[PDB]
């Protein structure tokens, strides 16, 4: 059924509500003993917010390979994406390490590293360019190379080098820097026109490692960058771009990692995005 009719349909009945508790009833539940283990409490931010053992991310290194991290891989829309926690003063190493072992050329932030008077976030990447990072834990150096503020996002390249190997990469940081910090934005025209530049950059891409996407648990605002650039994909591949089925697609999502977006009103900007992004996708 049209998403556009099934959306007004669903505001006239106003049953968001009873929609969001159907796909939590229907969504996978598969094993995350790792991420329980009581050696990894101080890697988790969240107790109720766990990656699944069958595609959890590991960590190169025999001591703990564990990180709050996922793989995500849609078989059908040829995209794979890391989706992952906001690092933790313990974990921001643990980050980089996986960053460099999964060959990513980008990093997708969608919180502030303060929001609603709290941490969200560490403070994971340098400010200023002649004052570098190094992460003695994992052997790497971040360094800032240029940085681009616009009204609603922040473009920056980095620069990551392995201090094993002396070998050296540009990673680029795009950072949504305006979701508000209650509820969804009235308009997904600037999340559209960010994720149209996460994409031109080639960073979602198969030359590349997966993008690493992120908020602070990595399941809500994470879960509706991925579900969007997914159904707009699919619409572009179909002969029928009608047949795409976003409850679909998010249960698919939801069999590598849990709790994918947050609330009712998460879910109608999902749906929102994806109808008017679909009006250029479709020639414009
Ligand atoms: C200049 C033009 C090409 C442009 O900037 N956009 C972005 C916003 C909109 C929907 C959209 C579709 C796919 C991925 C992200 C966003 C239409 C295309």
């Amino acid at each position: 059924m049209e998403m556009e009719k099934e959306f007004e349909q669903i505001d006239k009945s106003g049953s968001w509500a009873a929609i969001y508790q159907d796909i939590r009833h229907e969504a996978s539940d598969f094993p995350s003993r790792v991420a329980k283990l009581p050696k990894n409490k101080n890697r988790n931010r969240y107790r109720d917010v766990s990656p699944f053992d069958h595609s959890r991310i590991k960590l190169h290194q025999e001591d703990n390979d564990y990180i709050n991290a996922s793989l995500i891989k849609m078989e059908e829309a040829q995209r794979s994406y890391i989706l992952t926690q906001g690092p933790l003063p313990n974990t921001v190493g643990h980050f980089w390490e996986m960053v460099w072992e999964q060959k990513s050329r980008g990093v997708v932030m969608l919180n502030r590293v303060m929001e609603k008077g709290s941490l969200k976030c560490a403070q994971y990447w340098p400010q200023k360019e002649e004052k570098e990072m190094i992460f003695e834990d994992t052997n790497l150096k971040l360094t800032l190379i240029s940085e681009d503020i616009k009204s609603y996002y922040t473009v920056r390249q980095l620069e990551l080098e392995n201090l094993t190997t002396q070998e050296t990469r540009e990673i680029l940081h795009f950072h949504y820097t305006t979701w508000p910090d209650f509820g969804v934005p009235e308009s997904p025209a600037s999340f559209l026109n960010f994720l149209f530049k996460v994409r031109e950059s080639g960073s979602l891409s198969p030359e590349h490692g997966p993008v690493v996407v992120h908020c602070s648990a990595g399941i809500g605002r994470s879960g509706t960058f991925c579900l969007a650039d997914t159904c707009l994909l699919l619409m572009d591949k179909r002969k029928d771009p009608s047949s795409v089925d976003i409850k679909k697609v998010l249960l698919e999502m939801r069999k590598f990692r849990m709790g994918l977006i947050q609330t009712a009103d998460q879910l109608r900007f999902s749906y929102l995005a994806v109808i008017e992004g679909a009006k250029f996708i479709m020639g414009d």
